[PDB]
């Protein structure tokens, strides 16, 4: 039985609609749920998920070097696989490892139709319009290490607003757009899921970065291979696109 | 110094043109050579590019079990790395490693502007257009495997018609486009270049499917993982990105 952190985050992880209180993985589903189903079928192992204690996904402490989230779960080997919209990204490879990816994504921009917006150089020029990112996920760490000359001062604005513009969540995010003058630097995979829902939001240019979500395992760990093989499996016969489909799809807008 | 094995493939590895004798690696340029290159900067080694003899990149003989190819040559200990548009595939990750994704594409098709045809299932209804792809290459076996019954029929086509319809390259297909009524399947990455130079050709459709080029090192390498990690660094940098404006109406 293998144990799998993971977190909530929709539509890859929710808990489940229910009049009654619901019980161990009953709880859970959304496209990693699935995702996590059809690896354990092919790969032939059983399961317990288990949410991250301290709600994080996986960044480094800039004073001590520290890790949190579930790539310190990975790391002090207290969980076999983290399951989730997790970035592949330099800094984290360097202490867990990754199965290759089952979705590819890029950062983006998320705001309101309309507008005079087209691209983060747009954003970067001015200071009416607030902008920000979920506070040390992957898309603000890539601002913060860019010496792209336009990704440089909009890591200069969030940081020194790091207060205001910086957010804990998708969720938070999100509804800064929808209730004031906000844009939001964010995955594009999670752009199209609230574009397909909100039709006065949209996305803003186009991807100003290029990654893939991979399931996490302790460096090392025998399943990153394994996972990789069964997430080509899953490609190949057309199943990761179904996936996406049937968690992604909108009624149009 | 690591052995390095590719095959030309425009824009990912081209010879260099000067008006004098060009040697060594000097001789090659394009997005494989300049990644090579950023990741040999990054890593500290050095290389020496060779050109697949057998001019192929990796499929296994359904007779024998034999591999060829780049792949073959990984298998063998014959080349330390693969550098090449050569996809991550199900059957190739089971005999080589590969690092992660330098660049992600899928199957989509080529064919001409203006015409009613709008996605795969539009030419496998019918027969009037021709359509076929790269014998052997990652494209062809993803529609020889598939059981998706609009791929399932376009394999039925292509696999009765191989002589006349699956080609041998790249350049062979898009040459059949040009001077024939026909549709090419093949790699969407490889269409973008073609499209942005044939103002009458366009990927029709999206994509079909979705998958990688990686770096291909034999099974169990160390390098795999070095390479790995050093193409997250060149792409979060946006070094693989200004490397794709310079080599892609
Ligand atoms: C849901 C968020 C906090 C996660 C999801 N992937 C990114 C990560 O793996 O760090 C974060 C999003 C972002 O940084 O835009
Ligand atoms: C240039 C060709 C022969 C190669 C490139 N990538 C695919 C591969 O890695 O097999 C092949 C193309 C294709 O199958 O459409
Ligand atoms: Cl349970
Ligand atoms: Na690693
Ligand atoms: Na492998």
């Amino acid at each position: 039985s293998l144990i799998v952190t993971t977190i909530l985050e929709e539509p890859y992880v929710l808990f489940k609609k229910s009049d009654k209180p619901l019980y161990g993985n009953d709880r859970f589903e959304g496209y990693c749920i699935d995702l996590l189903r059809e690896l354990s079928t092919i790969l032939g192992f059983t399961y317990e998920i288990r949410l991250v204690e301290d709600g994080k996904y996986g960044a480094q402490d800039d004073v001590n070097g520290q890790w949190n989230g579930m790539v310190r779960e990975l790391i002090d080997h207290k969980a076999d696989l983290a399951v989730a919209p997790l970035a592949i990204t330099y800094v984290r490879e360097k202490v867990i490892d990754f199965s290759k990816p089952f979705m590819t994504l890029g950062i983006s921009i998320l705001y309101r139709k309309g507008t005079p917006i087209d691209s983060a150089d747009d954003l970067a020029k001015q200071t009416k319009i607030e902008y920000g990112a979920v506070e040390d996920g992957a898309t603000m760490t890539f601002f913060k290490k860019s010496k792209i000359s336009t990704y440089d001062k909009m890591w200069a604005f969030m940081s020194s607003r790091r207060q205001s513009v910086l957010v804990k969540s998708n969720e938070e995010g999100i509804q800064r757009v929808l209730t004031s003058d906000y844009a939001f630097l964010m995955e594009s995979t999670t752009i199209e899921f609230v574009t397909q829902r909100n039709c006065n939001l949209t996305q803003i240019g186009g991807l100003i970065d290029s990654k893939g979500y991979g399931v996490g395992t302790p460096m090392g760990s025998p399943y990153a291979d394994k996972i990789t093989i069964a997430i080509l499996q899953l490609q190949e016969e057309g199943k990761l696109h179904m996936m996406k489909e049937k968690w992604w799809r909108g009624n149009g807008c």
